[PDB]
């Protein structure tokens, strides 16, 4: 981010205070514009060297913050933003922040040396860096309540508990407070679970070894270490305290916790003198915070070292942290509601000019009047809004977490619009392991294959590549790696045995030493070991890699003429295939390459010997989800870096691709690389689809910008993708205004999961840091939970809307109707229908879990729809009908009248107005919330949630009750009972009358007709994604 900073102390004691002292009312007028607001009181001006208050001016940035500034101990004057800490610097008269001495700006000489950092002083490092800790903060109770108590919805709510105490209406003020103390319960706790959950993926405090200059040797603590700091890894112990540089020794640890992958990495000492050091060129030479240590062996010497080079926020980890914590935005917004709640208000205000008007006719005095009036504002907005929502979420990631997927959360609504999702082969889609089906000698006779050989006889060059060409380690008393070499040993027989310290048994020549080992990265597909053995002339070296790449990194003669057919015979079966390689290597080369520690002298002129032919199967469970995906209209895509063909086969065995399928290849040698294209298996096909290889896509993005969007909208299978281009390819497709997710399981795609809208992560055990979701069953078939989990939420949100809105407009024409005649609902009346009936429905409305199966139909877009709003409208005429029909039914049996004009106050209650609206009213709060609570294409159906049943049963069976003539509780509280037998034959008929009417009514909205009719004319919307959608059908 990108933004100018400013600052000046305070206003000098004096006139600000004593204006503010008053000016305290415009704090919620601030909260919009605030930047006039800080201007004002707190900022004057002042030159920029000695600020205390200091805030930010946008360079790019469209937000605003201010900062207080410290200085400590030169007094170090500085200032965190972020986690991030700023430090002013004299020779530049400007904040800079903490990255001096780093990001490529010290050699790997100085860093070489380095040793034992100082018995010095403690002020200068320790100032400067800070602890070495990632303080998640904490907040006591008062701290942490103060900052929702005080929205400007909580102070309308005190103003409401205000208003009704002066009426006298006690009841229904104590009604208000319970309902809000619950909100702000169930918001405190929301905020103290997600702080708290958080604040585990932080690691704990431990002591390690640190060394001194001269001989010296401390055991501090890990809070202590600052950059430069030498420490000593702790008998070969578990975590590493924070980032560091290995300059002896060489160890493997477990980075599942910040790459996402169990597999152990190999690690080894940094290169002395080579050049500037950068955390690009220490990944195979450094430990990242956070990560167990499995094995450490000294190089050479009683200690292996390692140089601390980040600590705190800064280190690998801080930065994954700092974007969980501080999130931007999803681009995919909601601030749709805006014009729907202005339509409801221009109701709310007629209602109420209205009111006041008729309520002048009755000759109420001039007092009374305004606070009856008010009335009708106070009750429009309804209470308990913010419960019946932060629930839903709790309710969504505890379902989530029954099925094994654990959410960090605002992407549950975000996952359920997924239009394209992206998938890795191995692991993802097809098995972990890999069943190996022999070699294919090479290493002579004209340069002709030997055919295949699931063989372990023949002593040579081939034999001891296989069976040292590997990263093992031995742990406990089993060999733990990679699962390919791990097969690949287990074919050969050799047993791993327990300056080189590795060895092979099994010895038919004699036993086998590793010199050296250089080990692999995603970015280069290949990997190269020394060996020597007793009695050979001179170490010789091996590699292995991808048959594609070796094939041209060796010697052009050794390569056969036909290897190109060789590689697809095999491939093109489904088989995963390798190749190996080998060097002579002379003596002196040989002794100086391993000294100088250089790679590219090894990988080399190079022999090829041979490949090796692996069988890697489907996973039984990959079919079906992708068929099922795929039936509702959402584009998968393959994204892998394996061969082309194997892709191709794989992917034809997923289900994808049905139809003709087409190939863009790199064949061009003009300066531009026109690319042509090749039948799979002339007209352009417009229902072909496309496959492109890594560096086919590399170049088409760079020469041909306006021919990529027609390719990314086409391509199915993406083949030799390097691990950054993955990331590429989801940020290309995201400015299609795709909505895209992805599903990785190794290290190398854990960037392309963060830029993914949805990242969800296979072989994870834990809520993690590295993607938003983390599924704990190692299967594909959870992407489709996310997406029905997601649309499901999304429709309980609707319905909440709907069902809030329509008891808010439901009390308010109940309390006008009776406001038309002369009489108020009673305070304990008001209590009932609030703290009850509303709340206790609306609360468990939300249970109900998602449906079964996918549907082709997507979720409602927005709250505008017509077909919500004339609902809204229809079940409000129906609503008023039915009551004004009760109130004028009354009339015709001998009922006496209200004392009007007489009294005129709520002290009247026991008449026959109040009795029967509030009767009708009650039933009516109870049959909106079934027929809007009801779903079929997104919802289970209503009676799947045992407890929203019994409440609605046990409340309607209550007021039935109440309904039919009792002699107890109908008349102590406000209730007027009549001998006539109208009860159960009329009353609760026009109440069933009612919520049958309202049942069919609901059906038939549901039903295709008002979408059917809006379709006439035109069928097209606003909604700006059609207009990137059109260009499919041009583009096709
Ligand atoms: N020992 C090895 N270490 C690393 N890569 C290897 C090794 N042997 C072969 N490879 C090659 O790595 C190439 C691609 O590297 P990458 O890590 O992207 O493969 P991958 O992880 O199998 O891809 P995917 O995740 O799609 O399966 C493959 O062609 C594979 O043959
Ligand atoms: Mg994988």
């Amino acid at each position: 981010r990108l933004s100018g900073y400013c600052g000046s102390p305070w206003r000098v004691i004096g006139y600000h205070v004593v204006v503010w002292m008053m000016a305290g009312i415009p704090l919620l007028l601030f909260r919009w514009k605030p930047l006039w607001g800080v201007r004002l009181r707190l900022r004057p001006c002042n030159l920029a060297h000695a600020e205390t208050l200091v805030i930010e001016i946008r360079d790019k940035e469209d937000s605003s913050w201010q900062l207080f500034t410290v200085q400590v101990q030169r007094v170090l004057r500085y200032y965190l933003f972020q986690g991030q800490r700023y430090i002013w610097i004299e020779t530049q008269q400007a904040f800079y922040q903490v990255s001096l001495l780093d990001h490529g700006r010290s050699c790997d000489d100085v860093h070489r040396s380095r040793h034992g950092l100082s018995l010095q002083d403690q002020m200068v490092r320790k100032a400067i860096y800070g602890p070495n800790v990632i303080s998640i903060p904490v907040k006591s109770y008062p701290q942490l309540l103060v900052d929702e108590a005080l929205n400007p919805y909580y102070g309308f709510q005190a103003f409401s508990i205000a208003l009704w105490l002066a009426d006298h209406y006690y009841w229904y003020a104590l009604c208000i407070f319970l309902i809000s103390s619950i909100s702000i319960c169930l918001s405190l706790y929301k905020t103290r679970k997600q702080s708290q959950t958080l604040r585990d993926m932080v690691k704990l405090s431990m002591r390690v070894c640190v060394c001194r200059p001269g001989g010296e040797e401390e055991w501090v603590d890990s809070s202590e270490l600052v950059p430069g700091d030498c420490l000593v890894l702790p008998q070969e112990g578990g975590l590493m305290p924070c980032d560091a540089a290995l300059v002896a020794g060489e160890c493997m640890v477990n980075e599942s916790s910040l790459t996402g992958e169990s597999i152990p990495v190999l690690k080894t000492a940094l290169p002395e003198g080579l050049g500037p050091y950068c955390a690009e060129t220490h990944r195979r030479h450094t430990l990242f915070c956070g990560t167990l240590i499995l094995q450490a062996r000294a190089y050479v010497g009683p200690h292996v070292l390692a140089v601390v080079t980040r600590t705190g926020f800064c280190t690998a980890k801080g930065g994954l942290v700092s974007s969980i914590l501080h999130p931007p935005i999803n681009f995919k917004f909601y601030k749709h509601s805006m014009k729907f709640v202005a339509a409801l208000s221009v109701l709310a205000l007629l209602g109420t000019i209205y009111s006041i008007f008729i309520l002048y006719r009755n000759r109420v005095p001039l007092n009374e009047i305004v606070i009856r009036a008010l009335d009708l504002v106070t009750v429009v907005v309804p209470p308990a809004l913010p419960a019946a929502m932060t629930v839903c979420t709790l309710y969504a990631q505890s379902r989530l977490r029954r099925q094994g997927i654990f959410c960090i959360p605002l992407r549950i609504n975000l996952g359920g619009k997924l239009q394209l999702v992206c998938f890795d082969k191995t692991g993802t889609l097809t098995e972990d392991g890999l069943d190996v089906m022999g070699v294919v000698p090479l290493k002579g006779q004209a340069f002709l294959p030997l055919v295949p050989e699931p063989r372990r006889l023949p002593v040579g060059p081939l034999l001891r590549a296989l069976a040292t060409c590997h990263a093992l380690s031995r742990l406990q008393d089993t060999p733990v790696g990679d699962p390919m070499d791990l097969k690949m040993v287990e074919s050969t027989g050799w047993v791993l045995e327990e300056e080189p310290q590795l060895q092979a048994m099994e010895e038919p020549p004699v036993p086998v030493s590793v010199l050296h080992r250089f080990p692999f990265s995603s970015a280069l597909q290949r990997m190269s070991v020394v060996v020597a053995w007793p009695g050979a002339t001179q170490p010789e070296a091996y590699v292995k890699g991808s048959p594609e790449l070796v094939a041209g990194l060796c010697n052009p003669e050794t390569v056969p003429t036909d290897f190109a057919q060789m590689l697809q015979s095999y491939t093109a079966a489904g088989y995963r295939v390798v190749a190996l390689a080998s060097k002579p290597l002379p003596t002196v080369p040989s002794l100086e390459a391993a000294q100088q520690l250089t790679r590219d002298t090894v990988e080399g002129d190079l022999s090829l010997l041979g490949l090796l032919v692996m069988r890697n199967l489907l996973k039984p469970q990959t079919t079906p989800v992708i068929q099922a995906l795929r039936r509702t209209r959402i584009r998968a895509v393959m994204v892998t870096g394996d061969n082309l063909q194997t892709a191709v086969t794989v992917a034809r065995g997923c289900g994808m691709v049905a139809p003709q399928e087409h190939l863009i290849i790199v064949h061009a040698t003009h300066p531009e690389r026109g690319q042509p294209a090749s039948l799979e298996f002339e007209p352009d096909p417009r229902s072909r689809h496309l496959a492109l290889s890594g560096p086919t896509f590399g170049i088409i993005v760079k020469h041909f910008p306006k021919l990529l969007p027609k390719v990314l909208v086409q391509g199915t299978v993406f083949a030799r993708m390097a691990p950054e281009q993955k990331t590429e390819l989801v940020c290309e497709l995201q400015k299609l205004q795709y909505c895209v997710g992805m599903c990785g399981d190794g290290a190398n795609d854990c960037g392309a999961l963060k830029a993914a809208d949805v990242g969800i992560s296979l072989s994870q055990a834990e809520a993690s840091v590295v993607s938003p979701f983390t599924s704990s069953m190692a299967s594909i078939e959870c992407v489709p939970m996310v997406i029905r989990e997601g649309r499901c939420s999304l429709d309980t949100s609707f319905s909440v809307f709907k069902y809030m809105a329509l008891y808010s407009l439901t009390q308010f024409i109940s309390v006008l109707i009776l406001y038309t005649i002369n009489t108020n609902l009673g305070d304990l009346q008001f209590l009932a229908i609030d703290l009850v009936i509303t709340t206790t429905v609306a609360v468990l409305m939300s249970r109900t879990g998602p449906a079964l199966v996918l549907g082709r139909v997507r979720p409602p877009g927005a709250l505008l729809s017509v077909p919500v709003l004339s609902s809204l409208l229809l079940q409000m005429v129906l609503v008023t009908g039915v009551q004004l029909g009760g109130y004028f039914l009354t009339l015709a049996q001998p009922w006496f009248v209200p004392l009007n004009r007489t009294v005129a106050a709520p002290d009247n209650l026991p008449n026959y107005e109040n009795t029967v609206v509030f009767s009708l009213s009650s039933f009516q709060y109870l049959i909106l919330a079934a027929a809007v609570s009801k779903g079929a294409p997104f919802r289970r159906p209503l009676y799947t949630n045992v407890p929203f049943l019994v409440a609605l049963a046990l409340l309607s069976s209550v007021l039935v009750g109440l309904v039919l003539v009792p002699g107890l509780l109908q008349g102590p509280l406000a209730l007027r009972n009549i001998t006539d037998t109208g009860f159960k034959l009329l009353l609760l008929g026009l109440v069933t009358l009612n919520f049958v009417g309202a049942f069919m009514l609901e059906s038939v909205l549901d039903q295709c007709l008002p979408a059917c009719l809006r379709r006439l004319r035109p069928k097209r919307a606003s909604k700006k994604r059609f207009k990137q959608l059109e260009r499919e059908l041009a583009e096709q």
